[PDB]
């Protein structure tokens, strides 16, 4: 059993550092922003084993073989907004919208995922407004830092398996 995950978002959101704290346990800072790598483990969601195959999707400008595919054939998307970055919190309803096309479907399993809280001196996106963006798309909401200590990393993935597995 194996559930193809994608996290998408804007460039500089922290895609690379979540999945990398999820799959790694490791916080690296600036990582490279045009890696696009998928990962895969067999790990345990609420006693249930899985393989989790994870696309860290990167630099949206030209084609990625290995994000059409993914697009076509996942199982479920993490949209990831840094809650320091307004335009990537607007830029929401776009691969909202995107993901609903590419799937052909009035709704699909997603996950918005609010990341960087732990930056408390620089957060222009509010709770409030995550909340809301969320319940507008009818999708839930998670706060993350991939920043050690992490949190939310283990649960927004295992969160967004558990929709999957709600159909
Ligand atoms: N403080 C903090 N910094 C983060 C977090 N996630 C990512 N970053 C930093 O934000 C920048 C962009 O992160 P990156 O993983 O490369 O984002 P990506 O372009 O979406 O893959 C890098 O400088 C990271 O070190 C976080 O949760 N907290
Ligand atoms: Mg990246
Ligand atoms: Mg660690």
């Amino acid at each position: 059993p194996t559930y193809k995950l994608v996290v998408v978002g804007d460039g500089g959101v922290g895609k690379s550092a979540l999945t990398i704290q999820f799959f790694q346990k490791i916080f690296v800072p600036d990582y490279d922003p045009t890696i696009e790598d998928s990962y895969l483990k067999h790990t345990e969601i609420d006693n249930q084993w899985a393989i989790l195959d994870v696309l860290d999707t990167a630099g949206q400008e030209e084609f990625s073989a290995m994000r059409e595919q993914y697009m076509r054939t996942g199982d479920g998307f993490l949209i990831v907004y840094s809650v320091t970055d307004k335009a990537s919190f607007e830029h929401v309803d776009r691969f909202h919208q995107l993901i609903l096309r590419v799937k052909d479907r009035e709704s699909f399993p997603m996950i918005l995922v609010a990341n960087k809280v732990d930056l408390m001196h620089l957060r222009k996106i509010t709770r409030e407004q995550g909340k809301e963006m969320a319940t507008k798309h009818n999708i839930p909401y998670i706060e993350t830092s991939a920043k050690d200590p992490p949190l939310n990393v283990d649960k927004a993935f295992h969160d967004l398996v558990r929709v999957i597995r709600q159909q």
